[PDB]
């Protein structure tokens, strides 16, 4: 388990204008589907929210 695959951003519920399914209905709702999309694109397949450092984004082969 690492830091994702290139770079990612803070949990809240949704905030970010088109990038995957969810552009035409805006904000993904949790963090576990815009942080497991970012890391599974370089080389990954399991992404979460649980550290409360200052980023709450975690990603496993």
């Amino acid at each position: 388990d690492v830091l994702s695959g290139k770079y990612k951003g803070p949990c809240y519920f949704g905030i970010i204008p088109c990038f995957v399914r969810g552009c035409k209905p805006k904000l993904f709702d949790a963090h576990r589907k815009l942080c497991i999309k970012l890391c599974k694109q370089e080389g990954f397949k399991s992404g979460h929210c649980s550290n409360f450092f200052k980023f709450q984004c975690w990603c496993t082969r």
